[PDB]
């Protein structure tokens, strides 16, 4: 699976320009997205191009984060899908938040294959 692990990232973690970033963007972009067989407990999603998103892999945007980890130098408009309910299993049901900040990825050949979603499970 070469760069098979970047478009992967994207799938899970990428979407250019959402309108409304409510609830109901969440519960339709995990289900096409097919984030739902057992639904994901939480899921963010990165907006803007992805020239930026790249870019954290290099000094241009990242810096090293904890062990093995690069954190962005610019903010990026996000998106969290948390589950609701307390069921692994369809109907998935998110609450949607909203916004604004540095993001942690993990690099491979210079692309992005990994979010640390740590950072975004705001508890």
């Amino acid at each position: 699976q070469d760069n098979s692990r970047y478009t992967h990232f994207l799938t899970q973690h990428y979407d250019a320009k959402p309108q409304g970033r409510d609830d109901r963007y969440c519960e339709s972009i995990m289900r096409r997205r097919g984030l739902t067989s057992p639904c994901k407990d939480i899921n963010t999603f990165i907006h803007g191009n992805k020239r930026s998103i790249k870019a954290i892999c290099e000094n241009k945007n990242g810096n090293p984060h904890r062990e093995n980890l690069r954190i962005s130098k610019s903010s990026f408009q996000v998106t969290t899908c948390k589950l609701h309910g307390g069921s692994p299993w369809p109907p998935c049901q998110y609450r949607a938040t909203a916004g604004f900040r540095n993001v942690v990825v993990a690099c491979e050949n210079g692309l992005p294959v990994h979010l640390d979603q740590s950072i975004f499970r705001r508890p």
